[PDB]
């Protein structure tokens, strides 16, 4: 299993344009198009990411490419950040997909929030910081999904993703 595979079991793959759990206009693997309520204002920016004339819909290989991209920006975005960086170098292989799935779904900025729960994972305390992420919107919202991430920085090994 790696970082493509376990994205692609938690945001699952759709070639038209779809809404969020958040309600946000969306297509492929979890690319977030427009924060905005119009689909109009979606598909512009749709076009604009593609560089062609869409209409709401692309093919497998222009999902894939988008997925490229954003785990790319993901982890140089890790890599940038000084409250990530520390923490992702600490971290072995397994845990280090764990914080990448978080950033890819809620960005740098909001995982950079999550203060105390970095700071015990940074320790290698596993069960606290278990514990810690849970008391979360975050879980709350998608908790299937947040277990699953969860576990994975529990344990260290790829079973949460065995079953999926």
């Amino acid at each position: 299993m790696n970082i493509f595979e376990m994205l692609r079991i938690d945001e699952g793959l759709r070639l038209k344009i779809y809404k969020d759990t958040e309600g946000y206009y969306t297509i492929g693997i979890g690319h977030l198009l427009t924060k905005s309520p119009s689909l109009n204002a979606a598909k512009s920016e749709l076009d604009k990411a593609i560089g062609r004339n869409c209409n709401g819909v692309i093919t497998k290989d222009e999902a894939e490419k988008l997925f490229n991209q954003d785990v790319d920006a993901a982890v140089r975005g890790i890599l940038r950040n000084a409250k990530l960086k520390p923490v992702y170098d600490s971290l072995d292989a397994v845990r280090r997909c764990a914080l990448i799935n978080m950033v890819f779904q809620m960005g740098e900025t909001g995982v950079a929030g999550f203060t105390n729960s970095l700071r015990m994972l940074q320790q290698k305390r596993w069960d606290e910081a278990a514990v810690n992420l849970a008391k979360s919107r975050w879980y709350n919202q998608t908790p299937n999904r947040a277990k699953r991430v969860i576990t994975t920085f529990r344990t260290g090994f790829w079973d949460a993703y065995k079953n999926l």
